């Protein structure tokens, strides 16, 4: 039972380092895009495992949640990186620092380019908020919490988990609603500004699901990161 | 620029007809199952358009976002409302008055058993929130509001589409805060609940999206229908 205030800054703490990856500087199609791509992804989501670590009850999960939870939320919480560090950038994906793909340079992989829109559209979503650092925290920190798990314990077993589970979202919303009213809107707003960000939720679980769809069709140590 | 109560009086008013379809009587496996769902189906999407209609501002877009919205979420409007009929009955989907099938029946079909449980795990959810109607009402509303639509139109368009569709979210959000407001519970507590709702459109969003890849991997008119 601790403070909204002590919650955020262990987020803040938690942010994983910035992962630096540069262009391969040699143009190619289908190759070396997703190559990079793929040692980008892999890099983060070893980061990943250790910031999930720090989300406060995360660990207090069985460690049969834990790996659920991550297994269906890695590319959910790849994106909202992805599309935080592109925001100030209309039109570009920022991938990494030195790796800025723009737009059309989506053409090169296998019907890349409408998931390509899809993460360009969100991130003007959120530019058009003006998402604040500390909302998209929380807002992080949601899509790990309310990811779904899979496959499902009995109907007794899961209702135990999603009690937990909901007892960890209402203090990461608690948070929210605390960064949101620091801005000092109205009542009104506020309540408006918190379902704008929860509805791009949807959007991200949509996406996701997209691009592990796209991924699959051009193409187990979780505890031992974990328990590390 | 009206009040949350007119919202929510036009929304109630919109309540598609109860569909009425029977279970076959002859038991089948693949094959009879699956027909009488999509007999059901098809008559539930025929009063889907006239209700997509009489949402506040949905007729006010232009014809293209209509169809679009219609185009990508026709299976979670499906799903919540199948979701709202099987609420107070674990265990079982609530698919018509007259076609209530038990977990265990879902073994006929290929491979619906694990979305068969997705459906009455969100059910649990709903359940264990104690959804109110006037709630269900705005959540549906907001499934056809905050909808994907595809494919994308230039960045400058879908802008002017999201404004107008964020305007629109915002009259419905406005509409819950105000059913929730009504319980008496505190403001905290109309926050939790208000997120609480709002994350489980990411878990119908994703039930929708594992629906509908199983139903292609056993397997134009609605302007027609929109403008009568
Ligand atoms: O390109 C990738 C990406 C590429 C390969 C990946 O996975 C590598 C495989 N790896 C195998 C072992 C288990 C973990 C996954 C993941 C993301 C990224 C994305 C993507 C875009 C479109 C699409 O259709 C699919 C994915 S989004 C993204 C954000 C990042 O911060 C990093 C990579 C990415
Ligand atoms: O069984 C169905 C269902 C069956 C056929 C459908 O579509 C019929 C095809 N029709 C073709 C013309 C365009 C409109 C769709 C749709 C839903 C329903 C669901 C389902 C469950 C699991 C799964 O893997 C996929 C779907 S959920 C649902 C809720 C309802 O109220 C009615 C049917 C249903």
């Amino acid at each position: 039972t601790l403070s909204p205030e002590q919650l955020v800054l262990t987020l803040l703490e938690a942010e994983p380092p910035n992962v630096l990856v540069s262009r391969p500087s040699m143009p190619f199609t289908e190759a070396s895009m997703m190559m990079s791509l793929t040692k980008l992804a892999d890099k983060e989501l070893v980061h990943m495992i250790g910031w999930a670590k720090k989300i406060p009850g995360f660990v207090e999960l069985s460690l049969l949640d834990q790996v659920r939870l991550l297994e269906s939320c890695w590319m959910e919480v790849l994106m909202v990186g992805l599309m935080w560090r592109s925001i100030d950038h209309p039109g570009k994906l920022i991938f990494a620092p030195d790796l800025v793909l723009d737009r059309d340079e989506g053409k090169c992989v296998e019907g890349i380019l409408e998931i390509f829109d899809m993460l360009l559209a969100t991130t003007s979503r959120f530019r058009e908020l003006k998402l604040q650092h500390k909302e998209y925290l929380c807002v992080k920190a949601m899509i790990l919490l309310n990811s779904s798990m899979y496959p499902l314990a009995s109907a007794n077993q899961e209702a135990e988990s999603s009690r937990k589970l909901t007892h960890l979202l209402n203090a990461v919303t608690d948070a929210l609603v605390w960064v949101i009213a620091k801005s000092g809107i109205s009542s009104q707003q506020q309540s408006v500004r918190l379902a704008n960000l929860l509805m791009l939720l949807s959007h991200v679980r949509h996406i996701s699901n997209k691009g592990m769809e796209h991924l699959l069709s051009m193409k187990d140590l979780l505890l031992e990161m974990l328990n590390a």
